RNA sequence: GGGGCUGUUUACCAGGUCAGGUCCGAAAGGAAGCAGCCAAGGCAGUUCC
């Protein structure tokens, strides 16, 4: 369950815009986003970096719920 | 070394374009600009000088 699912999956206009911003690497192995990455990316989505450590805090509540079943 | 070609590689760190999203504006409209792509670079092979 990497990115591209949980993005297949207004607010959401806003989620999207971010994911949008990530390359296929983040989106296929987020733990890899660290500080720097995330500035570029929240910037790149007219977003802050809560907004982006928020919507990662997102999909690591989805992953894990996944990660057990 | 340089030119050409081919394969490969490269988040951001004054290349271009810029979906999506963002900024400013009552509006009309401006502004910056991620991913992508292109370009460019790196690592090689080949060929020409």
């Amino acid at each position: 369950f990497d990115l591209n699912d949980f993005l297949e999956q207004k607010v959401l206009v806003r989620m999207e815009a971010i994911i949008n911003s990530m390359t296929m690497k983040e989106r296929a192995k987020p733990e890899i986003i660290k500080g720097s990455r995330k500035r570029r990316i929240a910037a790149g989505s007219g977003m802050q970096v809560q907004d982006v450590n928020r919507l990662l805090k997102q999909f690591d509540d989805m992953q894990r719920m996944m990660k057990k079943m």
